[PDB]
């Protein structure tokens, strides 16, 4: 289904970015960045800078084990979909 | 961006269900009934089951107000994208 379509593109994205370095299944923090300012660029504000790419990484890795999984990845697409919901 | 193009998406879709009772921008059991089965039953087991798509609502209407709002949604969402996730 469209929907299915869509959830299916989300993790065809992560993964577009979760393989590029070390584990192919987890976001480093470079990863991240990449994924954040070239993928959201017009979502969140001020993505390019340091300190907001900064804070978002620290916020999504609810473990602190300097990665970000698919399942913490879920809160970045939350606060994602509020955005793109306000808009 | 894709990725923005799939969030738009999600979105629209929400309104696709949303807008056809009461409030356009919060999902009643009808509707939420008719997104379930229309758009998860490849992802969610025995979607067309009453029971399974009452205790969904149950679970999703967190402030129990009888409607699924957007924030609300969102939980189903991410139920949606761990099964298309799952390596097998
Ligand atoms: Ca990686
Ligand atoms: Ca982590
Ligand atoms: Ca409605
Ligand atoms: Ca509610």
């Amino acid at each position: 289904t469209k929907l299915e379509e869509h959830l299916e593109g989300i993790v065809n994205i992560f993964h577009q970015y979760s393989v590029r370095k070390g584990h192919f299944d987890t976001l480093s923090k470079g990863e991240l960045k990449q994924l954040l300012t070239k993928e959201l660029a017009n979502t969140i504000k001020n993505i390019k800078d340091k300190a907001v790419i900064d804070e978002i990484f620290q916020g999504l890795d609810a473990n602190q084990d300097e990665q970000v999984d698919f399942q913490e990845f879920i809160s970045l697409v939350a606060i994602a979909l509020k955005a793109a919901h306000y808009h």
